[PDB]
């Protein structure tokens, strides 16, 4: 129910390879947004920020790693809600297992227009931090 009408990140490639943000929220597992690798690389802090079409109870965020490598895997991460997009409060933060699984971040319910999940860790084939990845990433009430 909770609908993504525009998804944004710290960064975004579209260079070495077709991986924008809004891979991120199109429904496809063998799409993904990747922060930029191609030189000059943008090596964090990462972020993928979803806004909504509403205001939405939420308490849940699935995020959906890339299944195709590991290179930018979340395995830290804090998620934080917002009514304007600018005023941020953190609802969660934890680690997550090294493993290709959709995940699914769960924290006490809560409105949101905007919901921001922020990397603190990611992991890679080769490395730490460098990357963030996600085939895709949305929000549950
Ligand atoms: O160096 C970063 C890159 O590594 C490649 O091997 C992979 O195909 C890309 O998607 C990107 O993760
Ligand atoms: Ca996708």
């Amino acid at each position: 129910n909770p609908r993504t009408v525009k998804i944004t990140a710290s960064s975004e490639e579209t260079s070495g390879e077709n991986a924008p943000a809004s891979f991120a929220s199109d429904g496809d597992m063998n799409t993904f947004w990747h922060s930029k690798w191609s030189s000059p690389a943008h090596e964090g802090p990462h972020h993928l920020t979803l806004e909504l079409d509403n205001v939405y109870e939420i308490n849940k965020v699935k995020y959906a790693p890339r299944q195709d490598s590991k290179n930018g895997r979340i395995t830290g991460y804090k998620v934080s809600v917002s009514l304007d997009g600018e005023n941020f409060t953190e609802v969660k933060t934890g680690t997550l297992e090294d493993n290709a699984a959709i995940k699914f971040i769960e924290f006490d319910s809560v409105d949101a227009k905007y919901v921001r999940l922020d990397v603190t860790d990611s992991v890679s084939d080769q490395g730490r931090g460098k990357f963030a990845t996600a085939a895709e990433v949305n929000v549950h009430g």
